[PDB]
């Protein structure tokens, strides 16, 4: 038999428990196969369903679970199932069965679960943005880039920046699902099932979409593990991004952010210090989902056709990403629901340093006048206002028309931070008008992809 | 102004010139947006797009081209226009116009031609596989599984086998076209426009779909640049499975396929050696897009809200990958397309090693024979057949009856490779009848994802 | 108290067990440095070592492990000794510890261990290869390059070409570890300790050579660890090169080896057909183990100073890499030793296609011929054998004369495989002398690089 | 003749063409080799170097330079040469000439120039860090974890922080070094050379320190690549960290820093607004630099021996990565040397949030005080000093003493920033004497890590 060395690297059963219910399910539908193809009696059909149930039930409480002998968990469930009806009656299941088909179809099975719990989580960070926008609809912050501060920007505006990525990532889960919902079942090896067995009804059965256009193909390919990669690891980069966010926030130099006490770690002794873990988890996790992508792609890299045991290294990378992703979303949006917002420090910083007169130079560019000449004007606009330390609202109609005649009293409507940020009122702007409008189509596309997502 | 490192650090221009035609098209499409606006007037608007027309004739030509002191493609051109109508006609371009959601635009234009031109790639490659599967309708080869021969197939089984994969690349580049075809334009440097102008209008005149409903996501996020490397990495892997059986088919061990002289390196000595360079770089340039992909995910992580410098190294791995891509896809169909298949030695090989004792065992199956039953059976057909030293269908029927009286002389059926192959006639099965209807499909599904990608 | 999903995303109980041991030697240290510090009695410390002896005892057996309720495993370990020695003596060795340099000391002390596992695991794969060439020293095959016939060479060449590959990762084992035995112990949470310890005597308690140079580097940097980690993936890539020569000399087609029962899968009923699942593994985890590399530079990224809490996810990556080569290691070695090589198949392919025409070329230059005409000569020699249905060996004397005078009988010396290896005598080359010379030396290497890694 | 897609897909000298003087100078040693071997006279011999030398000048000069038909920068000064010397003296060069070893060894040339160029680079940016380091000795900061204040550090500690690891990568050159300085020319294509040269003769003449010990090995392996690849990207990650603590410290908020002018990019706007570009582009490119290591790996994966053009693939990534670095390290050193340091600002905030209360229970627990007492005593004295809006340094000696008897006026030794990280006086720690001895020694490690890449 095969040697130490061999059966210890050859084992799954250590990730591949998981499977077992669908597993049981693919196990069920194969004895209608078999009952279908004149090779069960009812008796034995019945029995062998009777078997599986039971079998269900162990593996269900615990009962039941593998050996250090059982190589993997359709081995283990096998043993099971004979240790429940007996070798002959079990032993009939055996017909018609190949072992590369059966691993591809459950393997599918588990994923397209699978990311729907990732979507429902995806959902709930998603909402966790939407209400606090919606909670601080008013607030005013710095708009960063560099890290530095431009223009000014709400708050709720900023906050929903990070919805819109999680919205497409959704709508990547979407579209890879229709890929995933194909049945490779009556593949065989890889040449087709000789058994004259329907593809179409076993999908059916099996609540796949269709049955696969090439059994070689079907064995064989990996490309749905590799998207479904993909698209872990391009959330888990859009959650680090408002990790990212969440971490300079908390510091207490910036100070935008109060953590909540259960949602954070904190000091025996500092009474106030508060540590984003969970954000800075969601960042270094990010790399690790990364990485399982990068290394799966590379698995896959130049297999030749047909099966081959390289690709037993499929399950345990795309495993980790939806693990990791299923503790990481009730974590950021518990996080981000119960951040408390420091809303004078955030609008104190957002007209420092003139950033207003970009909206100065803009206003003026509106009313016709030439960008060089207003941007001189600003220039003047925000020397002069620093030799009398004022901001530039607190300049005189006298001295905004000395610096320029077209720099009417008109031009402070955009020199305070409301004004300023009500002035970007285009599609997507910054706008209060604008920022409702968006938070609206939020809440309907979330809606969409939730029941698009329904099976 | 910029010490001489940090100038030559942010200098974009020894990649970014691929940008050009899109930067005229958007300064066109800005002429209108001003002249909308009541900025510019008839003469003012006409002269720009003039001098626009001059100046992309001359990067069209090369006649134009950018300077060691220009920083990037946008810097460059804007000399240009100036140089060709003044800078007091040229500055009035820069009312309203933001650097950061042009530059992600651009990109975005850009990307949507180059995913068209690797797609037509890809679809030539599909084209070659069918090719070669239509003119060898009957060609039964080994049906490998770790290298080993297990199942006769039929040669256009395998080879189209590498043809679903790259549909499947099809479907994705539909799939990523329409979150690539949202338009940034018109989110400023972050915040939103604050000139009045219209987004969706703009982004009509673009050809893109929709424009954003961010404006800080619009400017910051990448993931659409990450899903089109992921995407070209994907291609790129499923091309190495095609490279790996034609590098491993080529060699004179296997002698499955005699390499064209043009599509091969070879040596004037012996004429008959040929070497399969092409799919060798395939096999090594999908590690390279594989890093391409990994690498940008990185570079996108923990990314802070908006705009960030880290940004600009969006583009040169995505440039990389397509340019790869657009090489090795003319270079991949060629190959294919000029192979010649040694059809006899394929043949000959196809029933070597008692394969067809799997046939015999599954025909027994179909009987109603249990399994332990059947797999006796053919342990006891390859040994008597090899104690005559004959294949399986010389056995006589008084043999294949003392093996086991269920062995009647129908067993015959699939003791020939074109009976066995004959035997698996489910959907996706080497029957030679699903066979022929799966190429029939593969040619209408290539058709359509072609007409979807036409804009 | 902590939400049930910050609870569980920051629980590591599930792979930091595998530290218990380390753990508790640290605490034995700590326990020295207490008393050293005059902060424990002679009694106060013999009963602590005596509780932490009564602990990893019960954590050796497996009577003592860790509950859901704890977060890591020293919080595990900190309550098994509050139970074996009371809260008030236990609690006295929270004094003067941190757990920030403690963590740190710990993976670092497990690593070092660790690679030790692997740097054995190699050198049972160089000496399996060893072995297989020191049982042929005389059989010669085919050199291929380009997976194509080139020049002859001795099998014993081709199998040590894998060896020397395992040797340069051995020497980078070795270069790792100078910079793995750094103690951070001491160092704090960030700034140094204010007790007044002795980092260096703690040092060398823990087995380290050396202690920090600084806190802050010494608790926040985690190079060591992705140095580790591309040396796991260099050696499984350079395992993963083995893997691809024994997948392709199994294939019926090369039949260069026969794969034995034990080190293989296959089936009864065709006895002979055998699978190289152990490298087609190998094959696969080498992906798994780049992208293990990948994710933990992704995670070191763009980290500010000093420890955060993304810098917990640097255990598990390479936790993984080194379980998976633990794995690989006695498989491939196991794999090597029971290869079957047929080295009559191999013998006849070496000439093949008329290959020793370079060998004809390059010897007519040894003699002064010109470069250019030297080869026509040779493919005159082939064509004039071409004709005849011969080897060039069997061209006349007065053949060869005819092709060129420069052509004396004296040729023939390499126009056998015997006589082309034989001729390529220089340093490395495949002469049986210089590959007799070039094992011995192999054996060398091995015992010194064997040698420096025991402490 | 090779189809123009094969011909395109070939070409490497977009990229190749660095490698030019390595070419040259390996044809001046294989002309060296042919006369030793008596197959040039001395007429030739000089002839080919004085054509060697013309031609050596004008690739100096650009006067001489590669055409489209060139495939490779070997082919283009093949064609030079001859261009120079007429065939016939040209092309006696070719006798006893491998592609193989030729390309390996060039590689390692460049790679090995390559490597100090880098090495010099990152002694400027430890440079930088130090002399900042030295320039501001008293400078107190909070030390960081979590990005949250924890111990107060030296600023001079925590630059010196990120020196370190540049050491660390400065050491991990040297290692590499050793395995980049073996000879690859003599090995011929595969097989080693039949010309009868002498490989070590040939390593010593072109620089190396030996000549390879297996010619299979010595022509097929690239891990030296792969390693190089990975000191880069660990390089780069090294100063990814520098670079987030750069731009954090930047932001308005913090204000640790202020960036100079010709090292940053400014507003035309906002008069005092500077962005960290250089650090920004540091960390996006590190991304960038782990995914060329990443490809790489995969493009070695599998790899079956000896050479396959797979490998042409080992460059580019290199080259990329080394050029991204020489941009990198002296925009670094120039931003790490430019950097003004708002020492007030820093002194402000060290002890802010009671954070020297840590301190407190610490020098209780070194004055017997049980862990306990210790930590709900700092914790009274929090309280205490909370309620009087005061810090822990204002308590009175009653106030104290009420608290516990144990907290004598003694304790005021650490109640201040100073006396804080004076008593931190450990190997490593952050107290001032300490920093200094740490800082001469970074001066000495700088300097022998210089003398062992002096070649």
């Amino acid at each position: 038999g095969p040697s130490d060395a061999l059966a210890a690297l050859s084992k799954s059963t250590h990730f591949d428990w998981v499977l077992a219910p669908y597993d049981l399910t693919a196990s069920r539908a194969h004895t209608m196969v078999l009952f279908r193809a004149g090779l069960l009696t009812e008796e034995q059909r019945d029995g062998l369903l009777a078997g599986l149930d039971s079998l269900a039930q162990d593996v269900a409480d615990g009962s039941f679970g593998p050996l250090v002998t059982d190589e993997d968990v359709h081995a283990a469930l096998e043993r099971g199932l004979i240790d429940r009806v007996g070798p002959d009656l079990g032993g009939r299941l055996r017909a018609g069965r190949s072992r590369n088909d059966q691993v591809a179809a459950l393997f599918r099975m588990w994923l397209r679960d699978a990311v729907r719990r990732v979507a429902t989580g995806v959902l709930d960070v998603v909402g966790a943005l939407a209400e606090q926008a919606a909670a601080h609809p008013s607030a005013i912050m710095p708009g960063k880039t560099h890290l530095q501060s431009a223009q000014p920007i709400l708050l709720a505006h900023h906050l929903l920046a990070h919805a819109h990525p999680l919205l497409r990532d959704l709508d990547r889960i979407v579209d890879f699902d229709k890929r995933a919902a194909v049945s490779p079942y009556g593949s065989g090896a890889l040449a087709g099932s000789s058994l004259g067995l329907d593809p179409d009804a076993i999908a059916a059965d099996l609540g796949f979409s269709a049955a696969a256009d090439n059994s070689v193909d079907a064995t064989a390919a990996r490309d749905f593990a590799a998207e479904a990669a993909f698209v872990f690891a391009m959330i888990a980069v859009d959650l680090s991004r408002l990790a990212e966010d969440i971490i300079v926030w908390s510091s207490t130099e910036f100070g935008y952010v109060t953590l909540h006490d259960s949602w954070s770690t904190g000091s025996s002794i500092m009474p106030q210090k508060k540590n984003p873990d969970i954000a800075e988890l969601a960042r270094g996790k990010s790399g690790r989902l990364i990485g399982n992508l990068a290394g799966l792609l590379a698995t896959l890299k130049a297999q030749p056709l047909a099966y081959n045991r390289d690709l037993q290294e499929d399950k345990e990378p795309v495993f980790d990403s939806v693990a990791q992703l299923e503790l990481l979303l009730p974590a950021m949006a518990g996080l981000v629901a119960s951040l408390t917002f420091n809303v004078q420090r955030m609008a104190e910083l957002a007209p420092a340093g003139y950033t207003l007169a970009t909206d100065l130079a803009e206003w003026l560019v509106r009313q016709g006048v030439p960008f060089r000449s207003a941007h001189e004007a600003a220039g003047a606009a925000v020397r002069a206002a620093e030799q009398r330390g004022v901001g530039l609202q607190e300049l005189t109609d006298d001295e905004l028309a000395a610096i320029s005649p077209e720099l009417t009293p008109q031009v402070r409507e955009v020199l305070t931070i409301e004004g300023s940020v009500s002035a970007r009122d285009c599609r997507g702007g910054t706008a209060p008008g604008r920022v409702a409008e968006q938070l609206n189509a939020i809440g309907e596309a979330a809606e969409r992809l939730r029941r698009q997502l329904v099976r």
